[PDB]
């Protein structure tokens, strides 16, 4: 069976903007995308999911994730002073102007409940809302509040399913599925 390059897949499957933001994220975290290709893919995936989440209800969400750290932190600070929200330890992904809370998105090849627990413990914030997607359609949100309607989340799930099927047809899926730390 023919086995493809993950880097190739990423550059063909993801938006050049997304790929660039992922590239810069890997830059500023001291890791080589040419070696950690699965990670390149995961960061691209997370980015696309955050963007789709925001795009699901335009002008409701503030995007924190896409920006470079310094800009993202200025944006977070601004949101905090303007709204009165608790400043997070971590860069969250979104801000919900409707529900008045920061949102952390997660995308996992693992079991979503465990991943949710690890994410929650990793952020140490009782005010931040957590939403976890898997590639298999399963999801897990804070206090069973899934924020978006079934259709939007189905759009996201369909995208994830497609990414997985295209990974698998290139033989890339197994290494990716099992390389999650
Ligand atoms: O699993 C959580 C997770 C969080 C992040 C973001 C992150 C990285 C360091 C500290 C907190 C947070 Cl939220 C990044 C990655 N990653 O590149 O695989 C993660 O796997
Ligand atoms: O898996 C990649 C990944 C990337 C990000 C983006 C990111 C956010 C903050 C710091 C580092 C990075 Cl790579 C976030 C999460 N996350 O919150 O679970 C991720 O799982
Ligand atoms: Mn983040």
């Amino acid at each position: 069976g023919p086995l493809g390059s993950m880097e190739d897949f990423v550059r063909q499957c993801f938006n050049p903007m997304i790929v660039e933001l992922a590239e810069k994220t890997m830059k500023e975290y001291g890791e080589d995308l040419k070696i950690e290709t699965n990670k390149f893919a995961a960061i691209c995936t997370h980015l696309e999911v955050c963007f789709m989440y925001s795009d699901a209800s335009k002008h409701r969400f503030e995007i924190i994730e896409g920006r470079d750290r310094t800009m993202a932190w200025t944006v977070v600070n601004s949101i905090c002073n303007t709204t009165g929200a608790e400043k997070p330890k971590f860069l969250p992904d979104l801000y919900d102007y409707k529900e008045n809370r920061f949102i952390e998105i997660g995308v996992t090849r693992r079991e979503v409940h465990i991943y949710y627990l690890e994410k929650a413990n990793k952020i140490k914030s009782e005010k931040t809302h957590i939403h976890i997607f898997s590639f298999t359609g399963e999801e897990m949100a804070t206090k069973a509040d899934y924020t978006l309607d079934e259709e939007s989340r189905a759009r996201i799930k369909t995208r994830l399913f497609t990414i997985r099927q295209e990974m698998a047809s290139r033989g890339l899926w197994d290494s990716f599925r099992q390389s999650e730390r």
